[PDB]
């Protein structure tokens, strides 16, 4: 059912919240995001893919006006009440990438949209119509963070990655050019197996390009435990312009 897949992704992200501590996370991930926001004068934030509220919660800290949006009513009241301990009101609405301005009514500095939450999607058509709703939400001179792992490297290897220590492994179980799932497996035993789009870096480019970004600067991400001479992940710096 519906249900099922999403609480299975709801089980999925508890875990890694279970095990893996924000305080822990901020200080290992760093400041890039915040500083490159910073530089450009950023304000107004969007958080487009909220999840459990890392992201937005960080921003907050940070000092800028974030509004929280998710697909999901769930992982909403996750990020509601996880910016609350931390002392944080969020500003949270639920959301479709598709429709993202139907109870969004003002333009952002920035949007985020990171987690690599955009290889979520598998079909073209949505790809191309959640980037134009970003788009439309951006100011004239605003921009937009979006990232993703580095499908590159797996699609041109075959071993584990490990993020927080040995906390977490994400193990490439089957990678095709049209589907990717990661075997999840936690330091406490738990498994979970998640699909993605694996996105290539210069497909990406591509679609941000043609829905009207005008200058777009891919960063590499090395964020896993044992680095390796490719980055996991890739950050998309997108100005509308």
């Amino acid at each position: 059912s519906d249900h099922y897949e999403e609480e299975y992704v709801l089980g999925f992200v508890d875990k890694w919240d279970e095990l893996i501590d924000w305080e822990s996370r901020a200080e290992s991930e760093g400041d890039t995001i915040i500083n490159i926001l910073k530089e450009r004068g950023v304000k107004k934030v969007l958080d487009v893919a909220t999840g459990t509220g890392f992201n937005s919660v960080r921003l907050l800290q940070a000092g800028f006006d974030v509004v929280s949006a998710d697909g999901s009513a769930e992982m909403l009241v996750k990020a509601f009440d996880n910016a609350r301990d931390h002392g944080y009101l969020m500003r949270t609405v639920q959301a479709d990438w598709r429709w993202m301005n139907k109870d969004i009514h003002d333009k952002f500095d920035a949007i985020v949209c990171l987690g690599n939450s955009f290889t979520h999607l598998f079909d073209e058509g949505d790809r191309r119509k959640a980037l134009a709703e970003f788009y439309a939400l951006l100011k004239h001179d605003g921009v937009l963070l979006l990232d993703q792992r580095n499908y590159d490297a797996i699609l041109d290897s075959k071993h584990a990655h490990y993020y927080c220590g040995d906390t977490v492994s994400v193990y490439p179980e089957h990678v095709d050019e049209g589907l990717a799932r990661f075997k999840y497996e936690f330091s406490d035993g738990s498994v979970y197996n998640l699909n993605m789009f694996p996105l290539r870096k210069d497909y990406t480019r591509q679609l941000l390009h043609e829905v009207g970004f005008q200058e777009i600067n891919t960063l590499g991400d090395f964020k896993e435990t044992y680095k390796e001479d490719e980055p996991d992940f890739f950050l998309h710096v997108a100005e509308k312009n």
